[PDB]
């Protein structure tokens, strides 16, 4: 498996509603859990992981053993906060690139198990925090798109290195580039 870095194209395509819910959607469930665990993390979404379906895993706890996995397939952000707060976020297709970004506190989320049937979650804190990060990635929405102008000059040049990197690595030119905004 592989964490897909910016401005890898698979960050920004469409993420497919899944509909079928069987034992192949079980195992890209363990597998995902597998890289959220090996990279401390308390939710991964499968394009990070080059898959591009609207499936979240996510553990509030971020630890094994701790907390509790939930499998959200096709979820739906139905309420935000009106309430905001800054957080130094940071992402794994960004390695080492850390930010402010100023997000909801809280979240009220409708989804789907791991066997399709409909549920409700609210959260808050860290939480939210990475759910909302992680619910972004599924729109193809990336961290610095959140990001202030001030805060997104601070890290263009990192940017730019992933768009080098990318070129380097593929023979292609960067599908998007920071300059553009
Ligand atoms: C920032 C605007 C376009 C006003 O609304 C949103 O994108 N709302 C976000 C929630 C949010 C995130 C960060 C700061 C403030 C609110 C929800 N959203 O994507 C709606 O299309
Ligand atoms: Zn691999
Ligand atoms: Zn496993
Ligand atoms: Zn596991
Ligand atoms: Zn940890
Ligand atoms: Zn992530
Ligand atoms: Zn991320
Ligand atoms: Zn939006
Ligand atoms: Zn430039």
């Amino acid at each position: 498996m592989e964490i897909v870095e910016y401005p890898d194209p698979i960050l920004r395509a469409k993420n497919k509603r899944i509909d079928i819910f069987d034992e192949n959607l079980k195992n890209l469930v363990d597998a995902m859990f597998d890289v959220m665990y090996k990279t401390d993390g308390i939710g991964l979404s499968a394009p990070q992981v080059g898959l591009n379906v609207q499936l979240m895993v996510f553990n509030p706890a971020g630890e094994p053993g701790e907390g509790k996995e939930i499998v959200l397939v096709n979820p739906k952000i139905k309420k935000y906060s009106d309430k905001l707060v800054p957080f130094d976020e940071g992402c794994l297709s960004f390695p080492g690139i850390y930010a402010e970004v100023v997000r909801p506190q809280s979240v009220k989320i409708d989804a789907r198990d791991i066997t399709g049937e409909r549920f409700s979650i609210s959260l808050s804190r860290l939480p939210a925090r990475i759910f909302q990060h992680e619910y972004d990635h599924l729109e193809g929405v990336l961290f610095f798109d959140r990001m202030t102008d001030q805060v997104l000059d601070s890290i263009r040049e990192e940017l730019e290195a992933l768009e080098k990197k990318y070129e380097e690595k593929t023979g292609l030119p960067s599908p998007e580039r920071v300059e553009a905004r």
